[PDB]
């Protein structure tokens, strides 16, 4: 079974961590840089290669051999704060740099402390870069098991494609 490697991107402090941590475990804390999760969609049967920055995005030395390879990456903003949507240019510009042809999905997580505004995309990158968003929240676990299916069936169906 194909393994198909997902990146995880964004700003310091936006929750790709708990992202992750949620991947492993369905568990929330207020270990290893990579984790693989296998998913079977209709036919077909893939392994998920998500992986975390491992904090360095806080010192901004995430080396190119993150990017690379990558078949999919998350860009994690929080719903909270405008600036984590802001800053996503710089890091789809690096995912674009060293890898071309990669699936971009959009995570708006902290969904439980937005009731800030980023309520529309409005087309952050055109020619259907974005395959879909999500508004996930961590802390309740609210989105995040239906947005890693979704991922994990629409790159079976593009690479069936
Ligand atoms: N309420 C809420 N808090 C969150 C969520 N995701 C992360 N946090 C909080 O944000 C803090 C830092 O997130 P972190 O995992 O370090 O994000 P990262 O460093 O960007 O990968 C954690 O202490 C969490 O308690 C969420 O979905 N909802
Ligand atoms: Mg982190
Ligand atoms: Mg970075
Ligand atoms: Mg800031």
């Amino acid at each position: 079974t194909p393994v198909l490697k997902v990146i995880l991107c964004g700003e310091y402090g936006v929750g790709k961590s708990s992202l992750f941590r949620r991947f492993i475990n369905n568990t929330f804390v207020p270990g290893l840089d990579h984790f693989e999760k296998l998913y079977q969609v209709a036919d077909k049967d893939v392994k998920l290669q998500l992986w975390d920055t491992g904090g360095m995005e806080r010192i901004a030395s995430v080396t190119s051999s993150y990017y690379k390879f990558a078949e999919a990456a998350i860009l994690v903003f929080s719903l909270d704060n405008a600036s984590s949507f802001h800053i996503l240019s710089q890091h789809l510009l690096e995912i674009v740099s060293y890898a071309e042809n990669a699936k971009i999905f959009l995570c708006g997580n902290k969904s439980d402390l937005e009731g800030d505004a980023d309520i529309e995309t409005f087309c952050e990158q055109c020619h259907n870069l974005v395959n879909s968003t999500y508004k996930t929240s961590c802390k309740t676990g609210k989105g995040i098991e239906e947005m890693f299916a979704d991922i994990a069936l629409q790159r079976v169906e593009a690479n069936r494609s």
